[PDB]
C-alpha cells in the first residue's frame, strides 16, 4: 500500500469516477477495475497482462441483463 | 510486488463478478480500488489510498435514470 494503482488515467482529475444509467447500458457492459485498459472505464483484456506480470488476480465487472 | 489488489480473495487467481441490471437498486456503487472491505461494493477506502499514495482513483456507479 505505498505504489499508486493508477499511473496513467486522466491524472488532472483528482478522483476518477464514473456514473452510468443502467438504461443507457446494452445487454452487457465489461467496466475495467484494474486502470491499465486503453478504454478505461470499459474493459479491453489489459487485467490479463497486469496479472501475468504481478502475479496479481485483477478482473473487470460485468453489467448485464438476466 | 507492483500488484494492485493486495489482500482480496488471493485463493482466486482472476478476480471477476458480473451482476443483473434487474437485482440492483436505484444505485449500486463499485469498488475500483481493491481497499474496500465490502468488496467489490465501494465502502470510502479509496480517499486513504488516493492520499497515502497520491493516487486518484474512485467508484463506478450504476444507477437508475433521473
Ligand atoms: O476479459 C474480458 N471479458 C470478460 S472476463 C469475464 C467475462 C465474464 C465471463 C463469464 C460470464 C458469464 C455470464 C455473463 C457474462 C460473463 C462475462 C467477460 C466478458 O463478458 O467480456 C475481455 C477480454 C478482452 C477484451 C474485452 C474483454
Ligand atoms: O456515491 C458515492 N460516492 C460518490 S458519488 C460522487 C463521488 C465523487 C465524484 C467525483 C469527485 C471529484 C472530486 C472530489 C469528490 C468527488 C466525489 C463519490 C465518491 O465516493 O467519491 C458512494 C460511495 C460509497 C457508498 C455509497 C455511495
Ligand atoms: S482491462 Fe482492466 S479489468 Fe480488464
Ligand atoms: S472503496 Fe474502492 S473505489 Fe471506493
Amino acid at each position: 500500500n505505498k505504489a499508486m494503482i493508477n499511473l496513467h488515467i486522466q491524472k488532472d482529475n483528482p478522483k476518477i469516477v464514473h456514473a452510468f444509467d443502467m438504461e443507457d447500458l446494452g445487454d452487457k457492459a465489461v467496466y475495467c477495475r484494474c486502470w491499465r485498459s486503453k478504454k478505461f472505464p470499459f474493459c479491453d483484456g489489459a487485467h490479463t497482462k497486469h496479472n501475468e506480470e504481478t502475479g496479481d488476480n485483477v478482473g473487470p465487472l460485468i453489467i448485464k441483463k438476466k
